């Protein structure tokens, strides 16, 4: 789309040969999860959140809901060892792009990734186009094969 990082994400996706997937440009003031499923008629659970976090021997990809928070006991039991959040330093280096708006591709650092089973409940997903205010439509499938990220149990409960 328009913005510098919302075409990054959509040259990203074509290069990869998702080229059908389309990066769509929301209100400006767009900053929540909520928000974002309200400009795309999506339930809040459709919307994914990647999050990166860091650990002793690296960092790590969280995609999750909308509509769960991520349990930290079940990350760092997944991982190894203990996790803390990516600072927005860490973020843009490792990513490419600034928090809140993380896609799931297009990366400068290839990142161990899990996908939040609840995804895998509907027959579409939203996920980040780099910025907060960009979004991109994409089945559940097509996003385990655009991140290979490892289905896992993630969710506060």
């Amino acid at each position: 789309s328009l913005s510098p990082s919302a075409r990054r994400v959509q040259g990203a996706l074509e290069t990869r040969g998702f080229g059908h997937l389309k990066v769509v440009e929301l209100p400006a003031s767009t900053r929540t999860a909520k928000e974002a499923a309200q400009a795309v008629g999506a339930e809040v659970g459709q919307i994914v959140k990647s999050l990166v976090f860091v650990g002793e021997k690296g960092a790590y990809l969280f995609l999750v809901s909308g509509k769960n928070r991520l349990d930290l006991g079940k990350a760092t039991r997944l991982v190894g060892g203990p996790l803390r959040q990516a600072t927005p330093e860490e973020v843009r280096e490792l990513t490419g792009f600034a928090i809140g708006g993380v896609p799931p591709v297009g990366h400068n650092t290839p990142l161990p990734a899990y996908l939040d089973e609840d995804l895998l409940g509907y027959p579409e997903v939203w996920a980040a186009g780099g910025t907060p205010r960009a979004l991109f439509r994409a089945t559940p499938k097509e996003l385990l094969a655009l991140t290979g990220a490892q289905v896992a149990d993630l969710k506060e409960g």
